[PDB]
């Protein structure tokens, strides 16, 4: 139980924030220079959302052991070898998503340690602070530990992955099956009126995200992509990964709390305040710092009020799709973004993308924090 | 009456449409070239968007002959002197704008003769015939006939205006007072699940404009700026503001009619077709044709059904605030889309623009031909 999360989830965050820089790394060094490193953010959403959503019915009938980590592991030995020459030829792709794929694995972590929250006062942390932990330590001292961790990180997923399994011996039992007759899809109709109260709070992780996705491009592109920074940006990013999740235990009471939105609202535009106030290092990434923060409270009280209703496929449709999303609009905006960003500074314009989600939460912040009612 | 309101139109579209030609002509040879053209489309919504709003309150009060007429004349003496010089200083501005501002004496005009319709089955396109008919040939002749019409347009704006002026002998009577009293200001806040229904509406001409401040600045910007064919510009414009108008007679029919927008939806698409059609002359020519046929069938029925509602002050809000607000928001993309438009060639990005309101309509359209309900 306990410790195959520990394992698995262990590989997940290693090959997964050390993906951050090795991206940085190698994608600084191939055909399209940092362009391509936040399209690499967008394929972070582009895994975990199909994965909650789709992995969701995948997650009911069976594959855990064998897909999962047999699976993509074994495609990680294809990994150094193809992913050198190819690394520029989408092989910085191919690697980067299966780094985020053992995290997919990290997404059941969350779910079963729930049931352990029926058991007294937990909430959520347990399970985050289990992935979190792990990942800022032993990334850190993984590629800033002895420069470009190739059979490191070999070792690390695999190895680690592996260990899981071995100790796993299960498939995947105490949950229901059939993915090919799981799949959801609907809308609106139903959610008329609704409108006024779902599409209140819509918008909220709507837009929150998906601006976000456009953030997350800023924040995690600065760096002198290999460095130590880069190896430490893994460290930095996982690091606050941890303060804010304790944070996010009384920070989901608080998502109550003027709508967590209050939250939201103040941090963003807090980051552009960094974005130009002091000495290097806090501006951006402090940057990522915060977006962490802003997802996990988020996602807290919208998986539970939000996947146990009838607004379970409903439900699986505002989170997932919705805000997943929103993510995906914005990184095709960076597509194009940077090709036509050729206005030699750049300025006002990708500031206007980050700048306009932070205040945009805002907005909506105070907003939503007015209505109120039951059913 | 009748005749009162041929000279002052005339003067009125005399200096509105010849100005387009004028405008292309003095400002392709000033300090900000063609991107200041566009602005001066924005410049035509910005002179009456305001004027049927605010001076829907000016017209009731008094300040017809004294204001209107003989102050925007006396500005005009103003005209060629200063606007040679200053003509690049925001000169070019002040003339532009003061031809539309004869323009909104057209305004009132389609008013009185509405209640000529009273008398019998006359619906529109009698008030509008006269303006559009002076228009076309007047204008063509006009700079066509003896190119730059310093002086000439000195007499049409001059001559026609105060021959109305002469013949007019009227302040402004049969109609309410107090325009410092009368100036609207309100929300959705009664508008609630209207959004339904009005927002439908809303979307409609609020995008069409819209977008088509955008497209407006495509189709009035093909030219070579002094030249026959921007003269005729102003001819070719008005010559199309003609036919569609009757056609607009059955057309607001026809605004039923699968709502109008089957009409402005298949339109702007054809508008595009068009820009990529065949050789030079109808591609953008006819781009100016349709939008002005949108115009009118439009606030045809948003005319009646619009204005004498509750929705007199929320209908001059809707309208005019709604629509011409959407104007000025393209107008201020373009202000920085010229600014950030130094892509060289700039394919996809304008046209982005201009296609966007034409499948925007496209969607619109059919979308609110479904809805149908009466209180």
């Amino acid at each position: 139980l306990l410790l195959m999360l520990v394992l698995l989830v262990a590989v997940g965050q290693m090959a997964q924030t050390i993906y951050i820089p090795a991206i940085a790394d190698m994608a600084r060094d191939l055909n399209v220079r940092e362009g391509a490193v936040q399209s690499v953010m967008g394929a972070y959403l582009l895994t975990y959302g199909v994965s909650q959503l789709f992995y969701g019915p995948i997650s009911d009938r069976v594959g855990r052991r064998p897909v999962i980590l047999v699976g993509m592991s074994i495609f990680m030995l294809a990994t150094l070898v193809a992913v050198t020459t190819s690394s520029l030829t989408v092989l910085i792709a191919a690697s980067a998503m299966q780094g985020m794929g053992t995290g997919v694995g990290g997404v059941m972590a969350r779910t079963l340690p729930r049931d352990l929250y029926e058991r007294t006062q937990l909430r959520h942390a347990n399970s985050l602070l289990n992935m979190g932990i792990l990942v800022s330590p032993l990334l850190a001292p993984l590629i800033g530990g002895l420069l470009d961790t190739m059979w490191n990180w070999r070792a690390c997923y695999l190895f680690l992955l592996v260990l899981c399994a071995g100790v796993t011996f299960s498939m995947a039992r105490w949950m229901p099956e059939t993915r090919p007759v799981d799949a959801p899809r609907t809308r609106l109709l139903t959610s008329y009126k609704t409108l006024f109260g779902n599409s209140g709070f819509n918008c909220y992780l709507l837009m929150l995200i998906g601006g976000l996705a456009g953030i997350a491009a800023f924040e995690a592109c600065s760096g002198v992509l290999m460095g130590a920074v880069l190896g430490l940006s893994s460290m930095t990013v996982s690091i606050l990964f941890i303060l804010p999740i304790p944070a996010a235990f009384f920070g989901a009471w608080f998502a109550g709390r003027p709508n967590k939105r209050f939250s939201t609202l103040m941090w963003q535009s807090v980051i552009c305040c960094l974005l130009a106030g002091l000495l290097m290092w806090i501006p951006d990434w402090f940057g990522v710092m915060n977006v962490w923060t802003l997802l996990v409270p988020a996602a807290l009280f919208f998986f539970g009020a939000g996947m146990l209703f009838p607004l379970a496929t409903s439900g699986a449709m505002e989170p997932f799709p919705f805000l997943a999303g929103t993510a995906g609009a914005l990184v095709g905006g960076l597509q194009n973004i940077g090709s036509g960003v050729l206005a030699s500074l750049s300025a006002m314009l990708p500031q206007t993308g980050q700048g306009s989600l932070g205040l945009l939460m805002t907005l909506m912040g105070l907003l939503i924090v007015l209505c109120w009612l039951p059913l």
